[PDB]
């Protein structure tokens, strides 16, 4: 697979995140797109980086054959940034081959806690009763 260098104009776009309690290690991760879909998993002995990629996937699932992502997890930007064929992880792998399945798929980083209107509002569904 390759990524595209910047926005797939008219492609729905999917704000991704997670959240992972410590003590618990329960979990959510979810998206909201700017099509107005919306989805929260709750996940079970998991991390925060787990359920970021969790989101990602996710989206990956749902989305179209041209999407654009937008995560604020810069763990899982280097993962599917360094391209890899194989990762040990069994999630990763799911990732990768989601990704070969895609015609056109757009990532960018944004910063958490920032006012990126999609961002934030993933972040309060995933976040909602775990943090
Ligand atoms: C501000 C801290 C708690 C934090 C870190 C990293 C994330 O990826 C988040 O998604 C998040 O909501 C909060
Ligand atoms: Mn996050
Ligand atoms: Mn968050």
């Amino acid at each position: 697979y390759q990524l595209e260098k910047e926005p797939i104009v008219g492609a729905e776009t999917f704000y991704v995140d997670g959240a992972a309690n410590r003590e618990t290690k329960l979990g959510k991760a979810g998206y909201v797109t700017n099509k107005g879909r919306q989805k929260v998993v709750p996940l079970t002995n998991t991390t925060n980086q787990k359920t970021e990629l969790q989101a990602i996937y996710l989206a990956l699932q749902d989305s179209g054959l041209e999407v654009n992502i937008v995560t604020d997890s810069q763990y899982a930007l280097g993962i599917i940034q360094a391209q890899p064929d194989k990762s040990e992880s069994e999630l990763v792998n799911q990732i990768i081959e989601q990704l070969i399945k895609k015609e056109k798929v757009y990532l960018a980083w944004v910063p958490a806690h920032k006012g990126i209107g999609g961002n934030e509002q993933v972040d309060k569904l995933v976040s909602a009763g775990i943090r």
